[PDB]
């Protein structure tokens, strides 16, 4: 007998699992009403903040200034990392001058204010040929990790480039054209790697044109185009059985299997462990 409604918020990124995972949750336990919304990271842990939701999605971990309005409140948070969300930057196979790119690079391209529009402009010496933007749908989770990380918390971008929600569509565009420029999920490179070309990333410290591989994402090398995801709820709010029953699925085999039908990447047996650990833990 479990029963209730839990009120999840969070993230873009995190929304398509907390919804899928609901979703699944939902037909498994029929007296359970999961609302997800999407109110962001910062969104999110605000209502969290001002205890008007169950569970939040982050994309981020949660802020030393975030925790401490937390602490404040007597509101004691737990911590899940539940995915991995890894982007690739592609090019066209036959560019053999853009292997590697710095995010201050990216950056010069897709910039709210960028009129980039030929790969000369680009790096000195390239060619003098027109970069042919492909993308993900404004607002988007794709869209939102990509314009924040590249540039910045505005989370913005130029808007002419070739956007589609269909990344197939995205992989055929970069596919048709010598000097494409695309990004999306990790996912949808890996099952086209004989047709693309993943560009190497390099962000001014410790990334030097690094690779974008199941290795490097799941060490952390490859920064900031992969990151962790997280759900958090509370101590007080996993008496609730209901509430611990949502976090306890979402960590099993059957969450990871969800986890990887959005199309993200499965947490490390590890982290998995870690997590499950922490969650016996919380129910003390």
């Amino acid at each position: 007998s479990i029963s209730g409604t839990i009120a999840v918020d969070g993230s873009s990124t995190v929304f398509p699992i907390s919804q899928a995972v609901a979703e699944e949750f939902e037909g498994k336990f029929p007296e359970v009403k999961l609302t997800v919304a999407m109110s962001g990271t910062g969104g999110g842990f605000k209502k969290f903040i001002a205890e008007e939701i169950d569970v939040t999605g982050a994309s981020r971990p949660i802020t030393e200034k975030e925790a401490a309005e937390c602490k404040a409140k007597g509101i004691d948070y737990v911590e899940f990392q539940v995915a991995i969300d890894g982007l690739t930057v592609v090019i066209n196979p036959a560019n053999t001058f853009a292997e590697c790119m710095t995010v201050a690079e990216l950056n010069k391209i897709w910039a709210a204010d960028s009129k980039v529009s030929k790969w000369s402009e680009v790096r000195e010496g390239w060619p003098d040929e027109p970069i042919q933007l492909f993308g993900a749908d404004t607002a988007s989770g794709t869209f939102d990790y990509f314009t924040e990380v590249i540039n910045g918390k505005a989370k913005s971008s130029r808007s002419d480039y070739t956007a589609n929600s269909n990344d197939n569509i995205l992989v055929q565009g970069v596919v048709d054209s010598k000097g494409a420029l695309g990004y999306f999920g990790y996912a949808y490179f890996a099952e086209n790697a004989s047709k693309l070309k993943a560009v190497k990333i390099s962000d001014g410290k410790k990334a030097v044109c690094v690779e974008p591989t199941p290795a490097t994402i799941e060490s952390g090398e490859y920064t900031p185009l992969s990151r962790p995801l997280f759900i958090y709820t509370t101590k007080a709010k996993l008496k609730r059985p209901e509430v611990a029953e949502f976090i306890k699925f979402l960590l099993s085999e059957k969450g990871d299997q969800l986890v990887e039908e959005v199309k993200y990447i499965k947490v490390p047996k590890s982290v998995k462990e870690t997590m499950q650990q922490r969650l016996a833990d919380a129910l003390k």
